């Protein structure tokens, strides 16, 4: 019995095709994903393959304008035209609280969401009983197949989950409930979850029963054979993890941003034994083309959007100091603002030994890309703020030693004074430079704002500790020359759509004016 | 022909009777003002004197939170008790907008509410149009009195008027409606207004017509004979100005907080020309009994007051350090906090010259009462913030030199490691102290934020500049040692309530995290 499983994760609003970096789409002759071409090629393996399951692994929630407006409610819509067979929550997918998740998608989806691990307390645990499940037991021809869901353990310290939902450890939350399916006569069961390739391995090799597992939340790729586009795969497709129990467990994911459409062909015996596996992610390119109706729904609901991009969100009574002759040279208000958005957005619950998990940022001033000028009534829009942010980026938690944002620090000015785009903006972080000494001993003094203190102060850094630290996606993955970033980090998290952030930070305070205030100084 | 004026002016939401200090009344048999003891008075003579005119000369919005809670109602319910006759605006009255002055006040006094330099444009001057008038000619027994209002031309960097209001010169405004009022056959005229003692006198001086000039905002006393409580007159009551044309004109004010009625009696021959006058303000002590239907009606108002005082204003997730052992050494998060607020409350309409009018705060450590703990899932109420700032005062704007802040940082150390009161917490200075240096030469480093900047940004502090301050009113009056800050000054305006400022601030922000940040360092 073959069964094809077609898979996306950490679609993160690309409901429009993409350029090849998953960024906005501006040549369309070489433009990418989007929910039009996927469903194209959805609908083209359903005509061909009799048993078919389109599953999600979670985070379609945040990434671009698109949620920004619409708020799970084009998740739900886009999803539901697609007929996704089942979801795992995402961590993502508890951005907008607990009642951003059950309103508008929980409610409005037509397929079951999944996740095994999540337990809520309190009233919500009446409230929310049934709108997500631990498993789903799906028909799929004349047989049945068991959907097991996961989601990371980490989702408090990533996403705003609230109080009442505790995150248990997910091998812990799923052995009971593969268990259970096996005592039901379910013989064929999917692992689909939201915790990383790491934890899927894990899971793939520790929960007995489950038969594959389909990923997410790290953004892997993963291929057998020539990488069709720039993605460098993390290992074969799918990759095989040997059980405790001997079996051979196939583990998938597929990249991020709708880029990829992941196509795995299972062949099981009749008592739900593996036999084999095989498949591969499809790239969604321009030879795919975009289905006419989905992509015309999808023109209709952009409108909205096209809107609520000149709006005002909030206002500057300050110049807003975006210049490369600003931020690439010394501190810039911009980059002050910036920074302090990425750490509101980073404010989550805390037990009594934090004031907040992570108090500090790092972002490239050749990041910045505009000044906004406060004299139109000191108006900002969304269109304001893609000219500064441009690139569609994130801005991501990464946990790093100290030597290695040192030796960061001594990045951002070993070649200073060329107007080069590495030239660090920060918050709560306070340093000093010494730019008559030698490149890679510039910098005197590095002070942190503490985490683990109940009045945040600042201290010396310190090279062994680890530091929880905001920056770009582009910094964490090593660009602008910060190759130390991304082979020292300890841990990487995804984070929100750069604008987004700004503009939910700028639309809270309703009247900004941040300051040039010492965060960076020069001996 | 006799007219007997009685006036209040800067009641500041006094609507309680209040202590000697005209803060919280905590001993009933020493307890002053308040507008049930007011209308016992009000009411005695209005049995006696056949030509009464009840005034209030502005400002009776801010000050407790009477004002916080009910916005104006509780002045036109109360000043409508009190039967008021007239009115002038004060720069208090725009706190809440000219939307905030409209509803209620406006719309709801049974009273002329007034003000000839206040010119509204654009769709607001269709929407106020004879909500307030330049002027308003009452009949007073067989005679008719004119009244023509006026309100300090400073009133946009006192209060938030918004862009769609000018404040003309008083005296150029007012001149053509005394002209007028002449026209009319008025032959008795009172300016009253709300611009200060010392504009006040120039009106008189100056306004042909004016026979008699009645004020406030400067909450001057003026008194003929030995004080009768602790304020220290600033000339005779009244006080006569000789006008440009030769005539006597009697200028009088009544201190503030409704701890005094004026009173001042005037004859008039029957062209209107003014034969002589005389009076006092009246101590309303507790010699004189609260009306008890005011008194019955102030406690069924107050149930709401009690209501809201518990109240979660917004949370905090750091500790408000505003312990004694912190803000009386070093620089404490709770002090940042509170002079944060104090910045973002004085945030006013600029032209092109400057960000904000005043970017600069000092707060003495002494008059932090208490810290607040967070652990209470981070709940912040009044009564918290009560027990912060517990005196009943305001945080006031003055204009200080440099040279003058300079000297009050050194007054803040002089005998630095004795918990004295003195020592400043701050916002938009950093300053760094060298205690091995002797007292009066501590003070190494004083940078401080820039106004006249369109980026923020810090520099040192010029000791021939004057600065904006914003400060307790304790220390504009020279408490704590601040005999400098009381003698040099070049300019004080009474600004909001003390609590009032930190409550509005955390409930916009939602959600504080203040840090210790080096604002105060120590070589
Ligand atoms: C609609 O989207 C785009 O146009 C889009 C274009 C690219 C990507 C991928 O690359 N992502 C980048 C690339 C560069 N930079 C910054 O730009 C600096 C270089 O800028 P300059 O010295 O000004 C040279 P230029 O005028 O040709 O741009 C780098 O040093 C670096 O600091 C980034 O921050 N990111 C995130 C994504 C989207
Ligand atoms: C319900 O209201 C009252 O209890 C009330 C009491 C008084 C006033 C008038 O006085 N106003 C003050 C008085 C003192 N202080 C501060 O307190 C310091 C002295 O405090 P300690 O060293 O702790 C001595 P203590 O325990 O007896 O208070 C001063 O150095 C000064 O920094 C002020 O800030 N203000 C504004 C008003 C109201
Ligand atoms: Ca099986
Ligand atoms: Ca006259
Ligand atoms: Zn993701
Ligand atoms: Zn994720
Ligand atoms: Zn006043
Ligand atoms: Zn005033």
């Amino acid at each position: 019995w073959e069964l094809t499983i077609l898979h996306t994760n950490d679609v993160h609003s690309r409901l429009e095709q993409t350029s090849e970096d998953s960024s906005k789409c501006v040549d369309a002759s070489r433009c990418m994903g989007g929910v039009a071409r996927l469903f194209t090629k959805v609908q083209q393996i359903r005509r061909a393959e009799p048993n078919v399951l389109l599953l999600d692994a979670g985070d379609q929630y945040q990434g671009t304008i698109w949620f920004t407006v619409y708020k799970g409610a084009e998740v739900a819509h886009f999803m539901n035209a697609l007929r996704y067979d089942a979801m795992a929550l995402g961590n993502h997918e508890f951005d907008n609280g607990v009642e951003g998740l059950i309103e508008p998608l929980l409610k409005e989806a037509k397929f079951p969401i999944l996740s095994a691990n999540i337990k809520a307390k309190g009233p919500l645990a009446s409230q929310i009983s049934g709108l997500y499940l631990p498993y789903k037991v799906l028909p799929v021809g004349d047989e049945v197949v068991g959907i097991v869901g996961y989601t990371s353990k980490e989702t408090p310290f990533l996403s705003n989950p609230g109080t009442n939902l505790v995150f248990e450890d997910e091998i812990t939350a799923l052995q009971p409930e593969v268990d259970k399916l096996k005592t039901l006569n379910v013989n064929k069961i999917i692992a689909l979850g939201h915790s990383g390739f790491e934890m899927d391995k894990l899971i793939a090799q520790k929960v007995r029963g489950v038969d594959v597992v389909v990923g997410g939340h790290s953004n892997t790729f993963l291929y057998t054979g020539n990488p069709p586009s720039k993605e460098v795969p993390a290992g074969k497709y799918p990759f095989i993890v040997t059980s405790d129990d001997g079996r051979k467990v196939p583990v998938v994911q597929a990249y991020a941003f709708g880029k990829y459409l992941g196509y795995l062909k299972i062949e099981f015996d009749e008592r739900g034994n593996v036999i084999s596996s095989h498949g591969n992610p499809i790239l969604l390119d321009s030879s795919i083309p975009e289905d006419p109706s989905i992509k015309a729904d999808i023109n209709k609901w952009r409108i909205k959007l096209d809107d609520y991009s000149t709006q005002e969100l909030g206002k500057t009574i300050v110049y807003l100091d975006g210049s490369s002759q600003s931020c690439r040279f010394r501190e810039c208000n911009m980059g002050n603002l910036i920074c302090d958005a990425m750490i509101n957005n980073n404010l989550r619950h805390t037990d009594e030994m934090f004031w907040n998990h992570v108090s500090m940022c790092i972002l490239n001033g050749g990041g910045i890309r505009s000044p906004i000028d406060e004299r139109n009534d000191g108006t900002i829009t969304w269109e304001n703020l893609a000219a500064v942010l441009p690139f569609g980026g994130t801005f991501d938690l990464v946990q790093l030693k100290g030597s290695t944002l040192k030796k960061a620090f001594e990045h951002s000015v070993h070649r200073y004074g060329q107007s080069t785009g590495e030239f660090l903006q920060v918050g709560g972080i306070h340093v000093v430079y010494d730019l008559s000494r030698k490149p890679g001993d510039r910098v005197v003094k590095l002070d942190v704002l503490c985490t683990s203190c109940r009045v945040p102060s600042y201290d010396p850094l310190k090279m062994d500790e680890v530091y929880k630290v905001i920056l770009p996606n582009f910094l964490a993955n090593g660009g602008d020359g910060f190759q130390m970033i991304k082979d020292e980090l300890l841990r990487h998290d995804s984070g929100d759509q750069d604008i987004n952030v700004v503009s939910t930070y700028i639309s809270k305070m309703k009247v900004i004016y941040p300051a040039v205030e010492g965060r960076i100084k020069f001996s």
